[PDB]
């Protein structure tokens, strides 16, 4: 953390933060979302981080170079250690970027290192090599090369996820699973894992060995798991919670403004919320029934009357504000809703259904308080609009990331935050072979949309491509756009150090400070 000159600081620097749900894992390479990374952002630092403002900075890389964009070369810093005082080394990021790779650990971000193109994941992940051919070497224990298929000029923005973050290989292999718990684990971050109370509590302390621990100011954070943002916004108002969770309550919001505007942070934030379709199951394997969904929903009533938080209406899936984006926005989301209603009827008609033997089907979501009372909204609007009707079903997060690559589901409320500030990071997922394709859509011409982007070495060229490939997602129907999310939060006056200005939300609670109240 950067303490500003003159603010006084508390003398006990604790902190406590909502995080929306019980973490899936705290292992790197079995973790796809935001909790999951809030925490392990705290515990685990690869190559580069973010620093305050969200900019690719150096984490365990002091310094790197590249030459043309296809061989990387990232100098560590000599005293980066783990929490046992062990030096962290390149040899950790070359097991660590294998075992990613490497079918065996079924990862649910294998696919990031396609996303890289580091040489040879392709044949790796379909086990046609074995992992320790991928295109990884330590060249000595501080130098660490990563050698691409192709160039791949914002490579090093991918270098913050928590896929990419190193394991510790003794402590994996010495206790499988259990490895994360809290007597077995090692970590390199600014923080280690003190306790873990599933549905209670993740507490983690300062790790004295942290290479930058002399700018850490809080020595111990709380992650609780709070999945109802009413509950969460009333234990930060009872002085529990000093920083709730982003997603915010559609019961209190509005009264938030106008009770404690300054503790209420609204800030740009590159993710989509949207209906995801499940395209390879009958009847939604049809287009005709997916636009009818995608254009019978009103977002303007969603968006501006049911949730109204500063939400802006989607149209699309990559957020039109990433950087690289340019897209076209397409002629039905210009339209009356009227005139989509009408062209969703006929489409649905089309596709065989009637009043007789209309469209039922299943609208999961992940428990909260925010989409039960969106995806409720939603029944009332596809049903009113269209005819259909949806069963509303609601999982726990770990259980509902599982079914959705399971892939049997009709649709499911879905939200994607990009993993780093460009295109791809969203238009990766909806390759036909992502490990992040949860919608199970396969299209051959998007697929080589994709591939044509990094054929080019004009960026005019690329967000062409990007602009066609959401064309190409959008003609298909493949999701629902519903809105592009705003990153709302509360945040105690008391807490400094919390900017905003990272449309990533990539904190790092090392960052933080608590001035005194
Ligand atoms: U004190
Ligand atoms: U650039
Ligand atoms: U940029
Ligand atoms: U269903
Ligand atoms: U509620
Ligand atoms: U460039
Ligand atoms: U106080
Ligand atoms: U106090």
């Amino acid at each position: 953390a950067d303490v500003p000159a003159g603010v006084q600081l508390a003398d006990k620097q604790t902190l406590v933060r909502n995080n929306g749900s019980e973490v899936q894992s705290l292992d790197p390479h079995k973790i796809e979302g935001v909790p999951e990374s809030n925490v392990s952002r705290d515990l685990f630092e690869g190559l580069l981080i973010s620093d305050v403002e969200g900019h690719p900075s150096p984490g365990v890389a002091e310094k790197w170079e590249n030459k043309d964009f296809k061989v990387w070369t990232f100098h560590l810093r000599e005293n980066a250690k783990w929490s046992d005082g062990t030096p962290v080394t390149a040899h950790d990021f070359v097991y660590s970027w294998q075992r990613l790779a490497d079918p065996n650990t079924a990862s649910p971000y294998a696919s990031y290192l396609q996303y890289g193109h580091i040489a040879n994941i392709d044949d790796i992940i379909a086990g046609k090599k074995p992992a320790t051919d991928l295109g990884v070497k330590a060249l000595d224990d501080h130098t660490f090369e990563v050698t691409l298929s192709e160039p791949v000029p914002y490579f090093y923005k991918l270098l913050v996820h928590p896929s990419v973050s190193p394991v510790p290989k003794s402590a994996v292999e010495k206790f499988g699973d259990k490895w994360t718990q809290p007597a077995n684990i090692v970590t390199n971050g600014a923080y280690k894992l003190k306790n873990w109370v599933v549905n209670e509590r993740i507490v983690l302390e300062r790790n004295p060995q942290y290479w930058d621990n002399a700018k850490t100011v809080i020595n111990q954070v709380t992650y609780l798991p709070i999945s109802s943002e009413v509950t969460d916004v009333n234990r930060y108002r009872s002085g529990e919670i000093d920083m709730t969770y982003n997603n915010m309550p559609i019961e209190l919001f509005q009264k938030l403004k106008k009770e404690i505007p300054n503790e209420v942070r609204v800030d740009p934030y590159l993710c989509t919320y949207y209906y995801e379709i499940n395209n390879q199951k009958a009847p939604f394997n049809d287009v005709r029934v997916r636009t009818a969904l995608k254009l019978a929903l009103d977002r303007d009533i969603i968006v501006n009357k049911v949730k109204n938080q500063g939400d802006l209406p989607a149209y699309s899936y990559t957020p039109p504000y990433t950087d690289g984006a340019k897209l076209v926005e397409p002629e039905w989301f210009k339209w009356s809703q009227q005139k989509r209603n009408e062209e969703a009827k006929k489409l649905l008609a089309e596709a065989g259904f009637t009043a007789d033997k209309p469209l039922t089907f299943d609208l999961l979501y992940n428990t909260s308080d925010l989409h039960k009372k969106l995806a409720i909204a939603v029944a009332s609007i596809w049903k009113k609009n269209l005819g259909v009707n949806v069963n509303l079903e609601n999982q726990e997060w770990k259980t509902f990331l599982d079914t959705r690559h399971q892939g049997t589901f009709d649709v499911a409320r879905a939200g994607w935050c990009a993993d780093y500030n460009e295109p791809t990071s969203f238009l990766n997922t909806m390759l036909s072979d992502s490990s992040n394709n949860t919608a199970h859509y396969k299209s051959p011409a998007f697929d080589k949309l994709i591939a044509d982007t990094l054929k080019v070495a004009d960026d005019t060229q690329r967000s062409e491509l990007y602009a066609k490939a959401e064309q190409q997602l959008d003609k298909d129907s493949a999701i629902v756009p519903v809105y592009y999310y705003v990153n709302a939060r509360l945040v105690k006056p008391w807490v400094g150090g919390y900017t905003g200005k990272d449309p990533l939300d990539n904190i790092y609670v090392k960052n933080l400070y608590i001035i005194k109240h």
